[PDB]
């Protein structure tokens, strides 16, 4: 288990040494989206919570493909104001129902510290 808590302030610095792998070992969801929201890392703990096969979602586009419940104002206009303006931290609740059961989660979205990726990070609440 890696340990790293949620909403933690330096948790970019953090997960920029980890591959698929140590990912796998957080206590959280974590994706990492570019900027047009197609998916690059998918951990195992996302799968636990929303039944997608992580290999399977990488290189998809969240927002257009895997998570239409997300295409809002509320989540994905959030994501993409920040690629705009190179700018993103912010953490909300939000209930997941595609092709699942209702899942209320809380939402932590912060841009990673290299280049232009995005990260989403998620838990049961
Ligand atoms: C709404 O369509 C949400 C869907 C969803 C959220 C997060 C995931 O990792 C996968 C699907």
């Amino acid at each position: 288990m890696e340990h790293v808590a949620f909403g933690s302030e330096d948790i970019e610095n953090t997960l920029a040494k980890m591959d698929d792998g140590q990912l796998d070992g957080l206590a959280f969801g974590a994706i990492q989206l570019d900027g047009d929201g197609n998916i690059l890392q998918y951990n195992a703990a996302q799968g636990d919570i929303t039944g997608r096969d992580p290999k399977q979602v990488i290189g998809k586009n969240f927002f257009k493909d895997v998570a239409p419940c997300t295409d809002s104002p509320e989540f994905y206009g959030k994501f993409k104001e920040g690629v705009a303006s190179g700018n993103l931290n912010t953490m909300f609740e939000y209930t997941f129902d595609y092709q699942m059961t209702p899942t209320k989660v809380k939402v932590h979205m912060k841009k990673a510290l290299s280049g232009d990726s995005y990260w989403v990070f998620v838990k049961r609440v």
